């Protein structure tokens, strides 16, 4: 405790300075997600998104509160359309990229499976232009 | 013959425009090798640079050329510095993401090991801001 007292503090504060720069967080059960609007953080070197977009670097510092969780990436700009797995496949390994560039192990990151019935698509959860194009990551937890 | 007469007529169009597109192609032996000036090109969706870069969109029609060749790449912003073999990485896998998304077989590309002796540094044939940072696409040919 103490050491204890201050990480859950702070992992509280992240999650709210990641709402505040749009980047929302879900959590149910053991499942952790954040969905994150491609329309706002456009994303290739990992240095202008880490310099110019504090939400990602927010990003980083939840996901080195589960350094032992394997961490999943969906992309979804499956709005444009008719039958684009692939800028979706495509956008998940750019975040990947990001993340690993980042300090996240290589071992730790896995690309979901296209049309992974984990990944959130609840317009009740989902809001603004995320509902169209945005990019998901998804962790378990025994936190709790 | 004949589409092989348009076929080498294409390939040497490509390459001259490639060229006033400021991206290089070396050849020697049995060895391909483009150099793309990260300065210019800095690259998420591929729909963006293909759209927006005529040059990215050339690369992918000369891999075309070769469609049964290995694709190896290599990055370097190993110019910024000390001792980031990471971003370089880095943007070699931005530039995989990108060959894949736009129809470069996921089994054709490989990403290059860092320090590989292969991949070209003479600043006798590297000019410009390449010199400083860029990213070079590899691959072996038996044409000759």
């Amino acid at each position: 405790g103490l050491v204890a007292s201050i990480y859950r503090d702070s992992k509280r504060k992240i999650i709210r300075d990641l709402q505040k720069q749009d980047i929302q967080y879900v959590e149910y059960g053991d499942t952790r997600t954040l969905i994150i609007p491609t329309d706002k953080y456009f994303m290739s070197s990992p240095r202008l998104n880490e310099i110019c977009y504090p939400g990602l670097n927010n990003v980083i510092r939840l996901l080195n509160f589960y350094p032992q969780s394997t961490i999943y990436v969906a992309g979804f700009t499956d709005n444009v359309g008719s039958r684009k797995r692939k800028l979706s496949q495509a956008q998940a390994e750019t975040m990947m990229t990001f993340l690993w560039a980042n300090g996240i192990a290589a071992k730790r990151l896995k690309a979901e499976g296209y049309g992974d019935k984990n990944a959130i698509s609840d317009n009740a959860i989902i809001h603004g232009s995320a509902q169209n194009r945005r990019i998901e990551i998804q962790w378990f937890t025994s936190e709790g």
